[PDB]
């Protein structure tokens, strides 16, 4: 079957890419040169991190970047073509810095998707920027629209993608076509922002990166896994924000598609975007974090797990006090609360007391020190054999990761994910994917098949009674029904006729 | 102090105009001449029924109609206003006979209020009957227009509204105005089928007038009170259909609005208009019934109520057993299961093994027959007490009965809603409510009056935070909130400023 797409983030702050050095890690954590041909070959996409929109309403470096430095940190990543003809680096407009709510930049996204005028213009900037630094496509990362806002995005979307096109046939780029992509909401709260008009808003889009993980935090009152697959009746449930979106479904709709509360995972992300028409799940592309998230104070008897915490949820971190014990990194960043999978590796090879503990429901690895209390939800290779299964047994599209620099030096995760997916030497048919909860929703846009008598005008139905009526099959709400399946408010649209 | 209507519908079957007699009620049961003077001044409406749409999508008698005997019927009826200047006799078309979804007419109701051709012309028609017969207005009686045709109803009482206000200018009627009524559904399945654009529909009437009765009947598998003002939790309760309406509302609005199972109430009805922007509490009308409802094999332990039966539900009467002991009405109109006030209270005093009991939650009485596993539900001059009053505290336009001639020959149902509006020396401020259950829904309508701090944009809320935007409250379905009311779905409108 088609190649899974292997899309890395590569993030650099300004002031990194001001003093970029290959040669001292205290400077330049991850340089490009950590990526070798072998790790190229891996990938599919890079996303360089991040561009953004400034005041003009154009794509644009933070002003503060010294330019000639930019572009010979983009151009190492562009050199990687060379290891591979597949291989494409995108850059990527956003994120949460620049575009939260609250965020330095947000305005610009707003504005700049408000109009034809200002969507043209931006989108004219996008392409502008794309060939002058080298870049082979686009991926928009903001975080994130809201209901008055996504027309607009939509929009601007596709005009994107009319340019992009365009700029195809005019560089006759048709074997490896300029991408546009985003990178979406992966769990339900932000995603109800936009979830009523996904179709619309993927079908400009060669994918649509879910951000699958910080599903749990020190902002949450109870320790959990950030990006369990399944879910583990034992954990936290959440309230399922998707019921609150302007979708003009009925309350059976509404309850039968999004129950609540329920587990907030991996999977249910997944399966919230294929319950809607006109979702492929081709371009539906699973995140997976290359880092953990820690808490302080937690209890045991559950390894740490669905336990109270006294961990501050603010940021920046308030405090001067680093307790993630062995985690080198925290003290240079400033967070205890946050480590590189490069990092959580070698504190578990340090002897300082940490046990890495598995849960199979949600198949997802966890540290616990119990002489100190502390508790870190990450990703592994391990969790990633059940994440690259779920890909293949679901046709996503691929899986996109945050982010490189992250990973061990030897890019041990990167390689796990690769090997997963074509590697001839690794065998998961008979890899078992546990009794985890699986997310059951069912939408008016995925309907199962079921067969019913045709209905009948002039009859009168009882209740719970099952008819066929115009393409799809409905079931009465009460009895003594004498009307006609469609619009009227006792029948439930609860299958499709083949 | 606007004086509360009293609505009475007056009924009378196409082969009793045709026979019409006031002297012989073995022919015709209750003449116009039972509404003497003294009961013509306690009522404000008498709605005549029924008249219906026939082939032609116009307003017309059944075609049996002898018309010079019913010119007369009607002529009778109109003499009443002499004895009352606010008097109004209305005329009714419809009813669940000519106009239900497998009624012998129902095409015609659909079809006439299809397009605008179609409405000018039943319209021009509902008027031109009223004038050419003598009555003062219209009520329209669909029993009842499904979703697809509510916009050509709506449509429909649009333009005939339109044509009354012009006849009342046309015809010096200033003093008392043509006015358009419907009987609107009493409970929520059927309400559901319009439920969505209630204000639309209200908009060009006077009054809507509830059918807040037959909540209970033959056709339910459990006895209960066909018009209980109050819940009772030991009764049975119902899937609420309005949170299937075509509202576009989201989950937490519709589960607010619309709690699931609950009580089949005339409360329920009345707040579930309530709860509808536009829809005011004085055109709103509570109907009650001058009839009750008779059910056999009944058990005992309630007194009949809240017990399997096996009453036969369908029309007509499927047998020729007449069982309701004492009911000679019942034979004389070949069904068991209906019986007048009239005919009820000669029951209950003629020792044929009836007990009268009272469920202090609901507000209504009851029959239970021991022997012979009887039970009967109907309202009397005492649940109108409660109902009264309600139609005061909550501000109703007033009260409609179905019918007339089932109220008994003294005219006690009627004097008795007349006394609880407006007797001076009838005191009410004691009656004491109760404890039934009351329909909490909370709607874009009738939202309660609350205070809140200025949203401030830029700031986060957590979950449950509370705030003053747009002139409402709004309240955090979860945490970390970031933009504003109205354009952030986390928060829910709770209140008014």
């Amino acid at each position: 079957s088609t190649r899974k797409a292997v899309i890395g983030y590569y993030f650099i702050p300004t002031n990194q890419i001001n003093n970029y050095t290959e040669t001292d890690t205290s400077v330049v954590p991850f340089p490009v040169s950590n990526i070798t041909p072998a790790k190229a070959k891996q990938l599919t996409h890079i996303n360089f991190s991040f561009l953004d929109i400034n005041s003009n309403l154009e794509c644009a470096w933070d002003p503060a970047t010294n330019d000639a430095k930019a572009r010979d940190v983009v151009n190492r990543l562009t050199a990687l073509k060379a290891h591979n003809p597949s291989l494409r680096i995108m850059f990527s407009i956003g994120g949460w810095y620049y575009s939260n709510d609250l965020g330095v930049s947000h305005a610009n996204y707003v504005n700049a998707v408000k109009t034809p005028a200002s969507r043209a213009k931006f989108a004219q900037s996008c392409v502008r920027i794309m060939k002058d630094y080298g870049f082979d496509g686009v991926d928009i990362n903001w975080e994130y629209p809201q209901a008055a806002e996504v027309d607009g995005f939509i929009a601007a979307l596709q005009e994107i993608r009319t340019l992009l096109n365009q700029q195809t046939i005019t560089d006759g780029r048709q074997a490896l076509p300029y991408q546009l992509t985003i990178a979406g909401a992966g769990g339900a709260f932000f995603l109800s922002r936009y979830y009523s008009k996904l179709a619309q808003i993927v079908a400009p889009l060669d994918y649509i990166n879910l951000m699958t993980y910080d599903l749990a935090g020190p902002w949450e009152k109870v320790t959990n896994h950030q990006a369990a697959l399944f879910g583990d009746a034992a954990g936290p449930t959440f309230y399922n924000a998707l019921r609150e979106a302007n979708l003009g479904w009925s309350w059976e709709e509404l309850t039968r598609a999004f129950p609540s509360p329920f587990s907030l995972t991996v999977d249910a992300a997944v399966q919230q975007h294929l319950m809607m028409e006109g979702v492929p799940s081709a371009k539906i592309v699973m995140g997976v974090p290359f880092y953990g998230r820690a808490f302080k104070g937690v209890s045991g008897g559950n390894g740490g797990q669905y336990s109270s915490h006294s961990t501050p949820g603010e940021d920046p971190y308030p405090s001067t006090d680093y307790w993630l014990v062995g985690c080198e990194e925290c003290v240079r960043d400033k967070d205890p609360r946050i480590a590189s999978y490069r990092q959580l590796e070698q504190m578990l090879q340090g002897n300082y007391g940490y046990q890495r503990l598995w849960n199979d429901k949600t198949k997802t690895p966890y540290l616990y020190h119990a002489q100190n209390g502390l508790f870190v939800t990450y990703d592994d290779a391990e969790s990633f054999k059940y994440k690259a299964k779920y890909i293949k047994q679901q046709q996503l599209g691929g899986v996109m990761f945050w982010h490189l620099g992250q990973d061990n030096r030897n890019g041990d995760l990167l390689a796990a994910l690769d090997r997963y997916f074509n590697a001839a030497d690794y065998d998961d048919s008979q890899l078992d994917m546990g009794t985890g909860l699986r997310y059951t929703g069912v939408g008016p846009g995925n309907l199962p098949i079921m067969t019913a008598p045709a209905y009948v005008p002039g009859t009168t139905y009882a209740q719970g009674a099952l008819v066929s009526y115009q393409g799809y099959v409905w079931q009465t709400k009460w009895g003594y029904i004498t009307s006609a399946p469609g619009s009227d408010s006792a029948w439930l649209k609860v299958g499709r006729v083949a």
